């Protein structure tokens, strides 16, 4: 059977860039890198970073809603939400449709989000604000 | 501090084939579905399947090398391929590294993978064979 995500990998336009962005201002832990990527861990996480002479720096209004959340602890949330708004990070969501969640994009406009909470945790909350339609198995 | 990945979600043109593709072909479990998405879980991963309208069903030519890859145990590798070829899922990419993989498209072009390997036994084969550039840290 599959058993979760062995890796996530990115297409990244320039690859340094993009290394700093998730290595010094995400904090993940840089292991290699090399000229045409890096690898990186957040967590159990494997994040791939792939130079793709292909990616293109992408505006949020331009691609649709394919995104990739990080868990982040309830305490640590707010300041790191507000630490990448005041470095300018971009963004491309403010309405909380799933719980407490930061939405910002990463240099090649990949969407990111900062989120708060288990899929456990998800799911109790909507058997009180469901989604339109909503069924539970 | 980020902790890890907490979700994966994609964007879907029709949400009935979505929700077959990965609940029925793949094996994961359905939780929740609503009138424009669903919940389901593989292991640890966490995967909302949204429908938007804006998602293009997108040729593998036309996209990026941004992919999501799967965990599978060797023993399970060739079977589950099979079963993807029964169904005549298509392949984006052959295999060429280290670890099992099998690169597969979603009904929508999202590109997927079957791998087996972990981070940490990639970066014992790279600092045997170090791509070119190669910097460990
Ligand atoms: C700062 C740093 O890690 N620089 C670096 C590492 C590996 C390769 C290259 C050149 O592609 C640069
Ligand atoms: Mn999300
Ligand atoms: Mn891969």
């Amino acid at each position: 059977m599959l058993s979760g995500l062995n890796h996530l990998t990115l297409a990244v336009s320039q690859l340094a860039p993009s290394v700093a962005f998730y290595q010094q201002l995400l904090g993940m832990t840089l292991h290699a890198r090399w000229d045409s990527g890096a690898y990186l861990s957040c967590g159990d996480l494997w994040l791939c970073l792939s130079l793709d002479p292909q990616r293109r720096v992408t505006p949020p209004e331009e691609s649709d809603y394919t995104h990739y959340a990080f868990s982040i602890s309830e305490a640590d949330f707010a300041s790191f939400a507000a630490r990448l708004e005041a470095a300018g990070v971009a963004v491309w969501k403010l309405n909380r449709s799933e719980g407490a969640s930061h939405y910002f994009l990463d240099p090649d406009g990949h969407k990111l989000e900062l989120h708060v909470g288990s899929l456990a945790q998800r799911l109790a909350a909507c058997r009180e604000q469901p989604y339109k339609g909503m069924v539970f198995f």
